[PDB]
């Protein structure tokens, strides 16, 4: 089997991407944030504290003839940006782009933190990291990909995120028309439960390539590119007027600037992030100070190849016995 679904930016800045997901019988379609940095599939639901729902589409398991309460199971998660959610668990039928999993754990939110409530466009998350990170207790549950894997034509999924445009998540096949040149594959460590890999270095604009190992995670659920302070300083030094602002919470730059590109290494190959991808607009409405898309990972504890990086590439998440990551230009 295979599946193919379109993923769409939630706003004009590409702050996140939503992908429609069918849950239950008859289908209830929810728009979920596919997140290769976590491993829970959770949804706004009929059980969510009413004051914490503001415009989201909810899953109502009592209206699904295939929903079954997973007795005794609870879940609770906290994300790197400080947001959180928790609740109980159903199993139900879940389909993505024509690909169907029966008995998928659907984690029903009783509580969500304010940032989720305030984002009316995201109805929940669909985790695509390794199932070892799944928070369901006392019996850990598998991700959608993990459940689908054995049935897929090939045990892979691909992320093809658009810049200010729709893109595609495919399951079970590699669309050879969706990228240019060849796919370069690179080793993955699953030791922390993430799609963790080591970039071979970077360049700023038309500058020379610096060969240096950068360990980080491929994370579709993080907006920006978070890299070591040395790398990030080298980038923003090429933008007149750019500075790190403690009060804003990162590097800002004059909105009148032209940003240089940023290149990262995948083995001997190179992925180029155009300067425009690194512009996240005014820090506040009407400001001429703009927020940067490359930020320091210092104090995160891990480097994160988030959407800013990933949307510059066609990315293969290879879930073979020994997982690997593939990157192609497009």
């Amino acid at each position: 089997s295979t599946g193919s679904a379109t993923t769409t930016p939630i706003d004009s800045l590409d702050d996140a991407y939503i992908t429609p997901v069918q849950i239950g019988t008859p289908a209830q379609t929810l728009n979920l944030d596919f997140d290769t940095g976590s491993s829970d599939l959770w949804v706004f639901s009929s059980e969510t504290t009413a004051s914490e729902v503001d415009g989201q589409t909810i899953y109502t398991p009592s209206k699904s003839t295939t929903a079954k309460l997973l007795s005794g199971a609870t879940w609770s998660i906290s994300y790197g940006d400080g947001s959180s959610s928790s609740g109980d668990v159903y199993t139900d039928t879940v389909s993505v782009g024509g690909l169907t999993v029966t008995g998928q754990a659907v984690e029903s939110a009783k509580k969500v933190s304010s940032s989720f409530t305030e984002d009316s466009t995201i109805d929940g998350l669909l985790g695509l990291a390794f199932s070892t990170l799944n928070t369901v207790s006392p019996t850990q549950q598998k991700t959608f990909f993990d459940n689908a894997k054995a049935s897929l034509d090939s045990p892979v999924f691909t992320a093809d995120l658009g810049y200010h445009a729709p893109g595609t998540y495919n399951f079970g096949f590699i669309d050879t028309t969706a990228y240019t040149g060849s796919i370069t594959y690179t080793a993955v460590s699953t030791k922390q439960g993430f799609w963790e890999w080591t970039s071979t270095g970077y360049a700023v604009g038309s500058g020379t390539f610096k060969s240096t190992s950068i360990d980080g995670i491929a994370d579709t659920g993080t907006t920006l590119l978070y890299l070591p302070a040395t790398v990030v300083s080298a980038y923003w030094a090429q933008v007149s007027g750019a500075k790190s602002s403690s009060s804003v919470g990162g590097y800002v730059f004059p909105c009148s600037a032209t940003l240089p590109s940023f290149t990262f290494g995948v083995g001997s190959a190179r992925i180029v992030i155009p300067g425009d991808y690194i512009d996240f607009g005014p820090i506040s409405t009407g400001s001429s100070s703009c927020f940067g898309g490359i930020q320091s990972s210092a104090g995160i504890g891990i480097n994160i190849f988030g959407d800013v990086a990933l949307k510059a590439a066609f990315v293969v998440f290879n879930g073979a016995t020994t997982p690997t990551l593939g990157f192609a230009s497009k």
